[PDB]
């Protein structure tokens, strides 16, 4: 109990007062922009499948119904010519794909992170934690380690590296950031998502889910700084406050989304019933999250909804009975960027703060006080994050 | 500020008082035991390399100097005959290896977890968090998801899944568990490590690091329940208390440990200078960790030292000037199990509590009050965890 007195001193010192907050957001994308109208022509030519015109028409109809206008993609024609096995279905190409990703993932992560750090305005040495979430590029040491050296973070930065899990990771990694920030006084967390879909590129198949992915998956990186108790003696300023995080595996849906890391790259299996399943469950998930704060009117909230597909946003809008403009920011990111995996919701969060400032709203949350962020991934995992806006 | 009052109620409710504690530990291993004396004969026969007798003698000398007596290995002769490409160097075999691991990783994890849950003595429904750390078996959904269904945890369990990072993950995942447990009143974390080395099995090469791995890497799973503020109204009882966690990337050593996930499996590069590098840095790392508690005599601590190799334990013993019996528990696990990756330190922790009870020591830490746990991995990453024992 002499020792437990010493421990209690340490615990006392580390206490925080307020909730974890997002202090900054920065994003980045691969250079090459692919417009949806032209992608079918590009895709079927570069895979030498122009002799399958019926399949191409089936792909165009999916692309045209996608509500994606354009995407930034790491995979280019030059990369496909340098690595032809990426275009031959099931041919061994994992080594080529990883070679391409192992340097590019941390690199695009740095671009996003630098923008975040710039907004934040504090020295690199104040970053105590780094969380790196990446769909692809599995390597040892990981992208977190590479990013730490690219940025010049302290060698003592506490790191967490999470590979190859899926689109629920936005909400899930935010939960981990929240716990770090709130349990450690002074902690400032750099949270980075970098999702390059190169491993999911394959020659076109007669599979609705593969074609959808080929039409909708986009690339992007987002970085956030998360911390509790913003310091007034510096230019630190909260954008949103993280009130609560919840996660749920929807029973009976294990097989809805599966992806296997194989010699041919990533082998995907994705049910077309995912948007309906989400629509069936969304209201109960929302109610459990915001009922503790007395909220029962769904239209009084601002929304960040992971844009997995346009059907998903429609199902959320419909089953919550939202007004027609409620999901604007979510649809905007789907339109301008496509589905960029876990990074997507933070592109939306970024977009929302900017649109709000631009329109003269009184809060970063479209003028509203309370809001909710939703992430959806395998299998099926749903993240529900309650947010507070900040006044403007 | 109406809303911030509601938030402060939530924050007030979630506060904990004491440090995160390990409430239980359970371990498990693959069925087949391989004795070190016989492994060279097994290894070179089953890979059809008996026509390389000089290389075999070089391997035997490494095995004989390893201080490993036996290991439990998932890779068996039957598996190698069913998947011959595992025996042909650089031949494509990733798909075969993953098939073998995707079910086995969560399965061995369950065996360890069940033992942990049994010791703990509380219902499955009290587990609020699951952290799963696995060297191999990358799959979507992951082993955390599989384990949740195998065990029957609540669908709302908060999950974290960390693949393919290396032996620092023991200390690192403990840090994440500590933050969860201390920031969330009532949280009870199930922390599972399952490390199957199947991806590192290859035909013998004239490479000192590959041969070492082939001689020393073993398989195992360890599960812990971690929580703050043990409840007296139930049979919950702390074994150790987690005082502090620290992490450091040793400058100038990025290339010391590299491993690439490839079509042939895991491609390893490991410097023989790792044990010397650890020995050079260990004292400064220890001093920074326990100086805040006024500790300067290294022999007054109990030790859990990740047994990467016998040279590592020797370098730690020597550069801290430890008495000859200080690292007994660490050497014991290296001897009886080999290097089981991230799970290893918790086998040692388990072993230490048992030996202490058996010998009638007054604490779970060999009768001593303060202790330190060390993890070492890529590149180079060192974890330093300060522990408190519990009286017996």
């Amino acid at each position: 109990s002499f020792s437990m007195e010493k421990v209690k001193r340490i615990l006392d010192a580390q206490r925080t007062e307020g909730p974890a907050t997002v202090l900054a957001i920065g994003t980045a994308n691969p250079p090459t922009c692919f417009y949806e109208a032209d992608y079918p022509d590009f895709y079927f030519r570069v895979t030498n499948c122009e002799d399958k015109p019926e399949l191409k028409e089936k792909f165009k109809r999916i692309s045209e119904r996608s509500a994606v206008k354009k995407r930034y993609l790491h995979v280019t024609e030059e990369i496909l010519k340098e690595n032809p096995n990426m275009c031959s279905y099931r041919a061994p190409s994992l080594d080529a794909r990883h070679a391409i990703l192992v340097e590019e993932v941390p690199k695009l992560g740095k671009e996003a992170a630098l923008k975040a750090i710039k907004e934040w305005g504090q020295p690199l040495s104040k970053i105590t934690h780094l969380i790196f979430s990446a769909m692809s590029g599995v390597d040892i040491p990981g992208a977190d380690f590479r990013l730490m050296n690219l940025l010049g973070l302290e060698p003592s930065v506490n790191r967490l590296m999470i590979y190859t899990q899926g689109c629920y990771m936005g909400g899930a990694a935010m939960r981990h950031a929240k716990d770090i920030a709130e349990n450690n006084a002074g902690a400032r967390v750099l949270l980075v998502f970098c999702d390059l879909m190169d491993m999911y590129f394959h020659a076109p198949q007669n599979r609705v889910d593969l074609l959808y992915g080929q039409a909708v998956f986009g690339d992007g990186a987002a970085a956030l700084i998360v911390g509790a108790d913003p310091d007034d003696d510096c230019t630190e300023r909260p954008l949103f406050q993280v009130v609560s995080c919840a996660e749920r595996a929807v029973p009976g849906t294990q097989d809805y989304i599966k992806a296997h890391l194989k010699e041919m790259g990533m082998e995907l299996h994705l049910s077309t019933d995912v948007p309906r399943m989400i629509g069936k469950n969304i209201e109960k998930l929302l109610a459990d999250a915001v009922s503790p704060f007395g909220i029962s009117d769904w239209n009084s909230l601002f929304y960040i909804v992971h844009p997995g597909a346009v059907a998903i946003l429609d199902q959320v809008e419909e089953n919550l009975g939202l007004g027609e403009d409620k999901l604007r920011a979510s649809r905007y990111v789907l339109s301008e960027y496509g589905n960029m995996g876990a990074a997507s919701v933070f592109f939306i969060l970024d977009e929302m703060r900017n649109k709000s400032a631009e329109e003269g709203k009184l809060t970063t949350g479209e003028g509203l006080e309370w809001g909710v962020l939703f992430s959806f991934g395998p299998g099926l995992t749903v993240e529900t994050v309650v947010l507070l806006s900040v006044p403007l």
